[PDB]
């Protein structure tokens, strides 16, 4: 019990930290990218910011999201110590990657055409189709990368991957610097650039799983576990893909919506400092995530659901600090973190006034972030999906657009919706978790890998 829980929190930990560090790199490359691009003109910026929002929304949402699949298999996969079938999962994972990257390479085609239709300016929507199109080499890459990422994650191998992530991380401020700034390419130099590092960074992934000591008995696959395989990666992947990119796109919605209130550079200029401040918040419980899907997806394959549960009580434990950390220290500083972002009065005594909410936000998606990895290692992410959609597009997005809307509110008011959302979704996560038998669960896992 007491020491059930102690050894589950070691374990936890000893996966979210360096979890949380490489999502924090992850988080980090685009930052990169846009800092050392450094945009002179509004047509460059438009048409970088144009092609990244498209991009995000109709691909890399759906790349990031699949894997979640691997979270279920490999983790469940890995508590059985059936070792070759996560090999063989993330091999079907990487070749089920290959089409879906095609089918996103195509629509990414058409975004100059789709962005005139959608009447945008032509310069800007020429900008946006050449920047992703240099982007299109990040898909392949992420192919084989984030399957590998999952492959060395559910094993525990966390340090190779925060190395890896970081070294990365590194490489790609150096090629942006020599693309940038040596080679002069101009708007696309940084999405060349993404397509570079994420290449490099399937190279040394691929060359440490396929040489390292750690990754003997888990690399390869077996052909006659192949299709099965590909067939659980869609069955558990397409949920997961669908919760991640409802995430992305009620970002991008909000944005959008903030755009057409009174005000809209002061609403939007603010918004997007809420978005950044709850994405920075967001790369910690994201690792606490990780590493509570690890571990209970790891529990459940190995028959230990009542450690599966203790799995859960520990990153409760992880949320707890870390959003009562984060959130007393938004709140320490509600008056002056704006000043951090903007030099205008208005913005900053804008967000000390949504400061509060941020806090809430922070408490919020810390745990339904504990939570939702808890539904992705244990199986049940259409769950996740439907109250992705229940709670933030039939819920929080008609109540938001009202308070922003009628009772004068705006930017407030889209953050409020946000909140009730969040609120709605910590509560289905909540009662969802807590009425789980985790004996089925453990028996679902026994026969999800066999
Ligand atoms: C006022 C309205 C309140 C309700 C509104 C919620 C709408 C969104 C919730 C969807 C989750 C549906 C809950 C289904 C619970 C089934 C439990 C279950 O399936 O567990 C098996 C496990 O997932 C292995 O498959
Ligand atoms: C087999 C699966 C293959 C998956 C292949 C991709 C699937 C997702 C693509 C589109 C749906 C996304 C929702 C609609 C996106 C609208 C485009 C958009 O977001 O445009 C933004 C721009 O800012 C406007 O001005
Ligand atoms: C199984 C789950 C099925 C899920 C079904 C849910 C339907 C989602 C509906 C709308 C999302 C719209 C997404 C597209 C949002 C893109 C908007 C955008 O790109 O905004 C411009 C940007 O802010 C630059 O100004
Ligand atoms: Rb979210
Ligand atoms: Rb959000």
């Amino acid at each position: 019990q007491s020491g059930q829980l102690t050894a589950e929190l070691k374990r936890v930990t000893r996966l979210a930290a360096p979890m949380a560090t490489v999502t924090i790199a992850q988080y980090l490359l685009p930052v990169i990218s846009v800092m050392v691009a450094g945009h002179n003109g509004e047509l460059q910026l438009s048409g970088v910011a144009l092609a990244t929002s498209f991009t995000n929304v109709t691909g890399f949402s759906i790349m990031y999201g699949l894997v979640g699949a691997l979270e279920t298999l490999c983790g469940q996969a890995y508590g059985a110590k059936q070792y070759e079938k996560i090999g063989t999962y993330t091999y079907s994972a990487i070749a089920s990657n290959i089409p879906i990257c095609f089918i996103i390479s195509i629509i990414w085609f058409y975004i100059e055409n789709i962005l005139i239709s959608l009447g945008q300016d032509p310069d800007i929507s020429r900008i946006a189709g050449s920047y992703a199109f240099w982007l299109i080499p990040v898909l392949f890459a992420q192919a084989i990368v984030i399957p590998l990422t999952r492959f060395l994650l559910t094993q525990g191998l966390v340090l190779p991957l925060l190395y890896t992530a970081v070294t990365t991380l590194l490489f790609h401020v150096f090629v942006c610097w020599v693309f940038v700034l040596v080679f002069v390419l101009g708007s696309n130099g940084p999405a060349m650039a993404t397509s570079v590092s994420f290449w490099f960074y399937a190279v040394i992934l691929s060359c440490y799983v396929r040489f390292s000591s750690s990754c003997e008995k888990t690399r390869g696959f077996v052909s006659e576990d192949f299709v099965s395989c590909v067939k659980q990666f869609f069955q558990y992947g397409v949920p997961s893909a669908a919760m991640i990119c409802l995430e992305w796109w009620l970002f991008e919605l909000l944005i959008l919506c903030s755009g057409l209130l009174s005000n809209p550079k002061l609403e939007t200029s603010v918004l997007s400092i809420c978005l950044t401040t709850e994405t920075l918040h967001y790369v910690i419980s994201s690792g606490v995530a990780a590493a509570v899907s690890t571990r209970v997806s790891n529990n459940l394959g190995a028959g230990n659901p009542q450690v599966a549960r203790v799995s859960v009580l520990a990153g409760l434990c992880l949320w707890l600090v870390e959003s009562a950390f984060f959130s007393i220290l938004l709140f320490t500083f509600r008056n002056i973190i704006g000043y951090a972002f903007s030099n205008s009065k208005e913005v900053v005594d804008y967000v000390a006034d949504l400061s509060p909410l941020l806090c809430l936000s922070f408490i919020l998606d810390g745990f339904t972030a504990v939570l939702n990895g808890v539904a992705r290692g244990s199986g049940w992410q259409h769950i996740g999906a439907w109250n992705n959609i229940f709670s933030y597009y039939l819920v929080g997005a008609p109540v938001g657009v009202y308070l922003a809307f009628r009772h004068d509110l705006n930017g407030k008011g889209l953050w409020c919706g946000v909140v009730i959302g969040s609120t709605v979704q910590a509560t289905v996560l909540a009662i969802v978790t807590a009425s789980m038998n985790w004996k089925e669960q453990a028996e679902k896992a026994r026969k999800r890998i066999v």
